[PDB]
């Protein structure tokens, strides 16, 4: 389990699938970038119980959801789909797993655009994240 200082500073949450950092835009995308400037790639990870988060943008004010076909948007309201176990795994990244499609991970391609859920599983370079500081 992650410690309370894991959620008390903003975050960027770098993908192992092209070195994209999660972004999460005001106009609803959710994506990848490379670029560690963009102002849209700080996000604040929220513990909703053990182990469970939810991902804001924090510039965009959305929430991160995963919706029942896969698709990830940000949304402006906390909503079921907006929860997700983090892991840690073995090689010292994490994942995000939807508490409410219990089987599907956030994730990214190697484009750059998130993966749809369905096509997500373990092992995958596409599922794995690493929080790192948002300075």
């Amino acid at each position: 389990a992650f410690p309370p200082g894991h959620f008390k500073e903003p975050k960027r949450l770098y993908c192992k699938n092209g070195g994209f950092f999660l972004r999460i835009h005001p106009d609803g995308r959710v994506d990848g970038v490379r670029e560690k400037s963009d102002p849209h790639i700080k996000l604040q990870l929220q513990a909703e119980e053990r182990g469970v988060v939810s991902i804001k943008g924090v510039i965009a004010n959305r929430y991160l959801a995963m919706k029942e076909d896969g698709r990830l948007l940000a949304s402006k309201i906390v909503t079921d789909e907006c929860f997700f176990f983090e892991r840690l795994e073995s090689n010292n990244y994490n994942t995000y797993r939807s508490r409410k499609y219990t089987s599907w991970y956030v994730a990214l391609k190697r484009t750059g655009q998130y993966k749809l859920g369905p096509k997500t599983g373990p092992g995958q370079k596409a599922i794995l994240f690493l929080p790192m500081s948002a300075k």
